[PDB]
């Protein structure tokens, strides 16, 4: 019994389809909401998601403690483990910070862990090499690399990113680089599974033989989202570019924004408070929210 | 009778599906090479093309003179008017001549105009509507304006291309700039018919409502191009998808040699001698040349 | 007799000090104004410019003719010939007409040329030593390259520089490519004068070893270029930097509006009445005229 | 009594003038090495510079605990605090962990902060008031803003600087971006010390305005960089620019191996070991080190 439809299926299995970097909801005093987090969690994937990215960029990494993270992670595995793939984001730009991040969410019982480019120190290539060499080393837990210079600073490039994908953990790329060239020839070379990291691009990827994506305007249209898989999946491709030109009202809000404003601004819209995003990220002011709300009745989510 | 498949149509009756920015041969001093342009021109047809765009910039229309692009265009019209659309490129970055160009290609039978973006002088937008303005004006024959700033110094914004929009002869966009952010919108906003102006993106702008390409590994590819497009058509995106990677190591020759001396190098190589570029363009050198094969024949096209 | 300043002076027996992209005046129907041409010519020189640029970006090349240019050239030179360096722009990106142009240029007594790198076709830096070795060797004319990747497309590259340094006839770059960290090695191993491409960076230029500039500002504060530059070279550092301070505000109104559209409004504002440009360049409309007053009142030259 | 020199002298009381980014010493194993973190302190200033930063990126701030960061602060100024201004790296992502350390920097007795933009997470210009509003409020000690684009993904846009130039402790920015045409016009308006930031515009910041260097070079010619200043401010400019020039191969070096990498192994080479980094930083593999000795070499400091 199989049902092959028009998407890659590679990876899924630990990273799931379609599914966000999910916000980490913060009460008025800027302390971490627990039971916002599993509420959140269990709304998304009632609406459609089955993949979830806990401490991702998302899920505000910079600002919340290793304990925050971790108590997070236990929570939202209580609440939507048995249906949904867990994933999470354990790279700094510290070797050994991260290595310590990786065993706790294994312990934990993560499905998967992302693990971005470290950013600011611009390590070189052969530093990355080191560097998701330890990670991977310290767990069996799969790896997802997150491609994405423009936060980090440098890029993984296409021949380290085939050495990479040696290392018998290293399974996925989620990708915000978007530079389909490179990568059109690596996903076919390194048999590793390619997630859309960047809105715009979801139904690019999927096209080019993606597996799925790690969205951030999910947060506000999570059945759309799961929709415009299932449509390409089904070979309803006018269904797909209709529903992918129909959210583009919410890249250009992300854009302005940013992923964490938005998302925590939109679902606040929608009737769910997550709180507000810690400095230095700020919640939209009176007018951003007006402009937002504006994006997000376009979209067809308000 | 009509049997919709999942391409838009959009302004495929001036500008065709499938075709490429075609060379413009040259004998072995130089000259402009009128025969051997007549046979290229069936060959890509026969070949499965349905459209040519003579003068482009991989057609070299730096350094041809109006004459020799005029004398091209009625050739091939007399070889190949019958069963492809020719497209001709009368954009210069003087819009005086750019006028005259235009007016020279409609009284030959030109399908459509190919304006590429005033180049090197930089104009502003209000220029931009001024120049192709004056264009759209002069004769009644559908334009396509060719966005590619990499070349140019300058985009079309996208204000400025909803502007251009409105004039009764501009109908498409070869777009050459890759901002899917703002293309998957003015797709469905303006109307015009979107065609892929890179390689790497042809299934990327299929996939986001584009109607077909103007390609340049088409030379060398040209029956690949066609199935890359039908197989979109006929929802068979597994093998659009593996045709796309299977072309990749030409974009990659193209990326190291130039669309120019690529096109014309490639057809040496499969038995059809069109001559060596004008300088400052240049043919590959022996080292280069073997790169060439490589590729080509990774390609399955050599 | 010898009273060496701080100042590099390699190179100015050819292309002087101080100078600028002279614009070519048009009458109010937008043909060439001879007059006005030899007016500005005279005007500027009298202020303190000892060099001038026919047939620049500035001059705007790419709407004129070839005799309206050779007519310029003949003219400023009966005008200022006996105390200005008259430099002509004969690059194009067509080798064969770029030669034409400098033949024309040399018969003409142009004492230097100006070599602009191609421009859209994008050559390989190969195509790039064919391409100007042509140019040099075609006349004795002492040669400046111009390297300008951000209107040409391409940069010079370093290696390239150097290969080409080794020509007889080529003595100069205009540099609008910002590239410090290269410039200031090939400054000191290719013997190569350097003048200032860009407006910005003309005291910054000095600073590393440049030879003067060749402005577009100039047009409006001759007098004050003329006074940074010997302000530099008589030590007068804090003079140098409050007079390039001081001319901010045209650099900020150069890039809203382009080089010709400034030259050719801010002239007009002074009294010298230089007509419009040619399509599809165009002159400030009443909004941008009313800000350009004031950025000139502001650098003290209105 | 007073001798004004070329340089402007703008908050160099609080500064300096010549400093580096000082290396975070470490032994075989990893650990920090105080005793050689006081060695090189003392050398680098007996050698002419009167400033040094701790704890900034050359020190290795991503994998450096906070506890490591206040010993070396406080190790160093008991070494050289009475000879040279001490400069605490105390800016993170996270706003709170940021006032901790500038807090912490504070009690040491530090005599500047410098405070990068927060980096990866890209908040937005009201984030930036915000975060680095609230670091000013919560001590005295002078803060130099740290503006990197390349390391942080986001700028510290002109209109944010004039902001902060009008909080009462902000008195500097080391500059990393070299946007010459904002800060030409920023450095006279906002009244803020400028830094360069960035090694081949050393030069090029004095003759803007600039007060002084915060270099990565510095490490391996410390004396030069002295001497650097000294010319300018003297008035020998040729010096200054001979000088400069002279140390290019070291910014070649700095650009194929990073910073901290560069800094360490050319101490080592010099004789004067301080470890290698920790991951994911890496020291020069084999090859490496031969084309650094090489630089060196050429640079004259080996």
């Amino acid at each position: 019994i199989t049902s092959t439809g028009l998407t890659a299926k590679t990876g899924v299995e630990h990273f799931g389809t379609v599914g966000v970097a999910m916000v980490t909801p913060f009460t008025e005093s800027g302390d971490i909401d627990i039971a916002a987090g599993r509420e959140v969690a269990a709304y998304l994937v009632d609406k459609g998601l089955d993949s979830l990215v806990l401490a991702g960029t998302t899920g505000e990494s910079p600002t919340t403690t290793a304990a925050e993270k971790l108590e997070l992670l236990k929570a939202v595995r209580e609440e939507v483990g048995d249906r949904a793939k867990l994933i999470a984001g354990v790279g700094t730009n510290n070797t050994r910070t991260s290595v310590e991040l990786a065993e706790a969410a294994a312990s934990a019982g993560a499905d998967g862990l992302l693990v971005v480019t470290p950013y600011y120190s611009k390590p070189s290539q052969e530093g990355l090499l080191a560097h998701f060499g330890a990670i991977a080393a310290a767990t069996e837990v799969p790896i997802c690399l997150y491609d994405i210079p423009g936060r980090s600073g440098i890029p993984i490039e296409s021949d380290t990113m085939r050495r990479l994908s040696e290392l018998p953990t290293i399974l996925a790329v989620k990708d915000a680089k978007g530079d389909l060239v490179a990568a059109t020839s690596l996903i076919k070379e390194t048999g590793l599974a390619w997630y859309s990291g960047d809105d715009p691009l979801n139904l690019v990827w999927l096209a080019l033989g993606g597996s799925g994506f790690i969205s951030v305007i999910g947060h506000a249209a999570p059945t759309a989202l799961r929709e415009l898989y299932t449509s390409f999946e089904e070979g309803d491709l006018v269904r797909a570019r209709e529903i992918n030109a129909k959210l583009s009202p919410l890249v250009a809000a992300q854009g302005r924004l940013g992923g964490v404003s938005l998302a925590k601004a939109a679902l606040r819209l929608q009737g769910i408070n997550v709180g507000d995003p810690r400095l230095p990220i700020m919640a939209p002011n009176e007018q951003e929210l007006e402009a937002l709300r504006e994006d997000m009745k376009k979209a067809g989510v308000l």
